[PDB]
């Protein structure tokens, strides 16, 4: 029961940490995972007829700089096996009443969207001391400043188009920090085929007996006797020189709350430092969610792999923008316009057309908080799911030269065979999708507190513990490498 | 004759400087201009049937932050005049063999173009700075690094597509600094209608008797008796407390040469300070050119106002990229290919503005770059040769825009007319490379250039009395009309406040 290093969590951060420790000659380590599987928020599920889908992470982002992707790419150069596809495409944008709205010669929405993004960059990325605000408020500020140079249809539709950013963060635009909204992407993203192959390679790169599944860690204690004690729910006790904690930010947040009996919650003694505890006030957790619609066969146009459905907009909104004297006045007018039920048209949805990129007759749809929570709470009511998404699904088919969807879950018409829904908001070992900023948040606080450790022996890794690739699989992966490398170096000094 | 301020040059920098002096109550100033007109590199010309075109600057750039543009926009709110139109559009890209190549579900050229530009940003914004190279060299590196993630057609057409940036700098991709190639476009640009209204509104805002046209300044002397003496070509001598020199960088560059006989050259006594002379080695001058094609009427598709014809590309290039081991071998393989013809309309990218969609005028405004510009400008009076040169791209554009080949109807006596076909009526060409008072288009970076040196040396002045304004003297809006406008305001405000305080 005496270990060099114990890693809590077998997601990509934990797996890479173990892989790195082995690579550096470190022996007698343990990876403790609460689930009966490795991978954490990397999970590939099976659906209709053995079709595979990533229900967690699915893209390699930032392929110009992503060190994890580059490893996959180099392997692919050496054996010629396909591990990923570049599915970056020209976005189709769909409004309920107007239909297709992308690449329009009069609307030119993509062009004003870039100006909007330039506006956002200029608001923050030249200055210092600028107050943060919601993404919604930033768009309203843009419209107010540029209305003289925008058509009515541009004012109506542009705010709904730019909300695709909600699906980068997993948050509604009024919940989302403007300051953190517009980050740069370092090149195209590559769709993983699939992430389980990445997980399995890393998992196989260290001794297989290090791994302990179905092992929920319940407490971690530092005796002044240097060593760290790790208590598991099964009553097992371990003693380690070092400890790398990779549980999600959301699960870690449970430690600073009194209720002990929460699933996933780790009791720290001595308690997590105030800098760590206070950092939870300045960073939050988004809820990107996924729904997979599996069809019998593709009878729609494969013009694009990328399709976004726009939430409904109004002409009354345009009149309000043109008539408002200032931001404050704009806020008042929009409130009185507001004063129904959430539908599939209440928010933007991002649909990936897998038929074009992978040859599979399915759509992978991304949704955001607060929709994600409501949908995941009914993930087993398939009739109710179909009735909710039916209007957007039918509008999509229409715009893709096809016809209305037929419910075949129990000609050239699309037949829906199965629906798969994510569970991240309800799973106690993830409790949401990934770290995300509300207006006023400062992610650098958490990253600093996390990467400086609780003490020299108690360390942290994971998507929420690093700057580059923050929120992303490659950031989690790098953070794991980081902590293991540090510990490797300290261990050889003995 | 004794003057408070003498301004050399009546371009927008010089005009705004004079406007500013008058606005702040300064009297007895002079604007000495070598040409028989004001406006400098702002010039609106008249063509077929009274159609007007800006043959110099035509866009308000960076409309999010452009202070000249924002003043224009405020004026239109005030007086109901149309001064501009937003003509940013989705680019139509045309290759001679394949036809339209834009927004293509297989090629997706715009997407990898975006990636290349991100690659460029990453290349020159790491903490460790790197050596500059040509835009060409940068593009090749991208292809060599990213070939695993690019299809054959992407490798073939992308490098031709990206060369649209040649028409922003007025420079061939092998002549252009990669470091300065990708800069920030702060919002959409607005097409001016036209820049002559801008010139007239500033020109009319100071006393007309301040202006002296056809007045070439030949020397500027700072008497150790403290004032500045300005000598003109005709022999007229002037004395001033302050002088604002706004002649182009290309003309100012002549001052380091000894032969006084060079047209437009100004003799400085004492000579331009070493920090100024040295800055000329770290900045150069591009040659953006223009050709206007005027048609009888629009019989082409108005899907977009923005059209770019790509220079010819080969599948052989793709094979070379796929088979190269490193950068050195890639250069050798390309240089052999380059060794194994004449210059044509397909030897370089050309940027065509379709004025019919944005302005309702049945004409195209085409932009060209060095080395092509000076060659075309040299034959500007030979319409039939001009037509013959551009005929293949004009025809390819018409086909791609659902029309027919172009008819030469440039001679009125011939009574040429047609319904279905595009009838060319007139061709207008710029002359900025052969005009001694411009000698090119605007400041531009060769690889290794650092424009900061010139801007600093210019903004600090030759001394307290001898100041500089113009597009080449300012960081924000460098090269641009609004940079020149702001620089004029800058030097005049400085002098004006100084004079007020006495
Ligand atoms: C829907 C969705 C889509 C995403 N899309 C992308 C994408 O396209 N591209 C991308 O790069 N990233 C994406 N992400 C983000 C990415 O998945 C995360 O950044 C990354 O998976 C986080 O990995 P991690 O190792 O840091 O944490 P995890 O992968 O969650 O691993 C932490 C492990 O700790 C374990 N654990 C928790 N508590 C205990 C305990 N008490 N005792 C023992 N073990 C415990 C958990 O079981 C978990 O497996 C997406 C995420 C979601 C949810
Ligand atoms: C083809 C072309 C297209 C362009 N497109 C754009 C565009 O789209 N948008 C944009 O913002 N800018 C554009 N520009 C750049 C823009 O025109 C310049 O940045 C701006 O006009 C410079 O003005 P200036 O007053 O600084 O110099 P100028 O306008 O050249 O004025 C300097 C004056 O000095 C006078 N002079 C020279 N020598 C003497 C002398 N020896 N004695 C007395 N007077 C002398 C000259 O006659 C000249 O009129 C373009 C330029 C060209 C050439």
């Amino acid at each position: 029961a005496k270990k060099k290093v114990i890693i809590i969590g077998a997601g990509i951060a934990g797996l890479k940490a173990a892989s790195t420790l082995h690579q550096n000659g470190i022996q007698d380590c343990l990876v403790l995972e609460a689930r009966d599987r490795v991978g954490g928020r990397l999970q590939t599920v099976t659906g209709y007829q053995g079709r595979k889908y990533d229900i967690g992470a699915s893209w390699h982002h930032d392929t110009l700089t992503n060190p994890l992707f580059l490893e996959e790419a180099q392997l692919s150069l050496n054996d010629g096996r396909t591990r990923f596809v570049f599915d970056d495409d020209n976005f189709i944008y769909i409004d309920e009443e107007r239909g297709r709205v992308d690449h329009d010669k009069e609307l030119l929405l993509e062009i004003v969207d870039n100006e909007m993004s330039k506006f956002a960059e200029l608001e923050f990325h030249q200055h210092l001391g600028v107050s943060d605000c919601s993404f919604f408020q930033l768009v309203m500020k843009y419209l107010l400043q540029r209305r003289q140079f925008l058509t009515n249809d541009q004012i109506r539709y542009l705010p709904q188009l730019c909300r695709y950013l909600e699906l980068w963060h997993g948050l509604d635009w009024k919940l989302l920090s403007a300051k953190d909204t517009y980050f740069g992407h370092q090149g195209r993203a590559a769709f993983a085929l699939n992430y389980d192959s990445v997980v399995q390679r890393i998992a196989q790169s260290f001794p297989q007996n290090w791994l302990k599944l179905s092992c929920e860690v319940k407490s971690i204690t530092r005796e002044p006797s240097k060593n760290v004690t790790v208590n598991c729910e099964d009553g097992t006790v371990y003693n380690a020189d070092y400890v790398i904690i990779t549980v999600p930010q959301s699960v870690l947040n449970l430690s600073v709350q009194p209720e002990k009996n929460l699933r996933g919650r780790i009791e720290f003694q001595p308690p997590l430092k105030p800098v760590i505890q206070d950092a939870f006030d300045k960073i939050h957790f988004g809820a990107l969610g996924k729904v997979i619609f599996e069809f019998e066969e593709c009878c729609w146009s494969n013009e694009s792999s990328k399709i976004v459905t726009l939430a409904n907009s109004t002409n009354e909104f345009v009149e309000i923008v043109r008539n408002a004297e200032n931001l404050d006045e704009l806020d008042s007018m929009l409130e009185r316009e507001d004063s129904t039920s959430v539908t599939c048209w209440s928010q933007p949805l991002f649909f990936v057309n897998l038929s074009k990129s992978t040859g599979v007759a399915s759509f992978m749809m991304l949704m955001q908080a607060p929709l994600t929570n409501h949908i995941e709470s009914i993930r087993e009511d398939k009739e109710r799911l179909f009735s909710f998404f039916q209007p957007v699904l039918n509008k999509i088919m229409k715009c893709l030269d096809s016809e209305d969807v037929i419910d075949g879950m129990r000609a050239n018409k699309p037949v829906l065979r199965n629906i798969i829904v994510s569970n991240w908001t309800r799973d106690p070992y993830s409790r949401g999708a990934y770290s995300a900023c509300f207006p006023g948040d400062d992610p650098v606080d958490m990253v600093v507190a996390m990467s400086n450790g609780q003490d020299s022996r108690i360390r942290f890794a994971g998507e929420h513990t690093i700057m580059d690739g923050a929120g992303c699989a490659y950031g989690a992966w790098e953070s794991g490498r980081r902590e293991a490398t540090r510990i490797s170096d300290l261990l050889k000094l003995e």
